[PDB]
């Protein structure tokens, strides 16, 4: 009964917990490569802001409670589309020599088929940049 | 203009995970490309690949219970707590107010099979 009813009420991620070996070093190559948004909330916490989402961070060692039974840096692969032509992306990250893995390549959105071109963060966490 | 479309989520058993997904949270249980396995919730998805089964371009660490997330649902977080307890999935905290993407959240938490975090959230 509320099974049923939970399959058919929309659901959304708002933001992920990014576990990485340095907040600075990962906030500055969100904030350049993909022009994230870096914020201070709770006074001591960082978070990289995109659209009506977020990653927080939690650098290893200084992990805050409650936290993932393995927090891993390097153990995401995650895909975000852009309105920016995946074009346009490529000539960015070949600008700031930041290596193209895959891509473009075509792959499976949540929504249909998309366009996809993969690289790796600092901690080596797949991302997936894609156009619908 | 950004936005997450999707993540890669690596279990111990896909069987285990697609049963807890439906039951818990509604999600749809879907078949891509023959094989393949996610769990859709909205306008994004968990691709799900079991212990050492997906190939490159991969996570350096895919590891089941690296995940910690939050979904937003409109479903009221007292209906959400009700529907743990039927189910005798145990709260981990809340309801407790937390801070959101876009202001003020209300969440729940609470373990999948694997261990990740789910936080469940209203605004």
């Amino acid at each position: 009964e509320n099974l049923y009813f939970q399959s058919m009420l929309i659901r959304r991620l708002d933001h992920i917990v990014m576990t990485v070996k340095s907040i600075k070093d990962t906030t500055m190559f969100y904030s350049k490569i993909l022009g994230m948004e870096v914020m201070t909330f709770k006074e001591d916490r960082k978070a990289l802001c995109f659209g009506d989402q977020k990653f927080n961070l939690h650098e290893v060692g200084k992990e805050f409670e409650p936290k993932a039974a393995h927090p891993v840096p390097g153990s995401l692969d995650i895909c975000l589309i852009t309105e920016v032509p995946l074009e346009e992306m490529i000539q960015h990250l070949k600008a700031c020599d930041v290596p193209i893995e895959e891509g473009p390549v075509p792959r499976t959105g949540a929504k249909g088929p998309i366009m996809s071109i993969y690289f790796r963060d600092p901690d080596r966490n797949l991302i997936e940049v894609s156009n619908y």
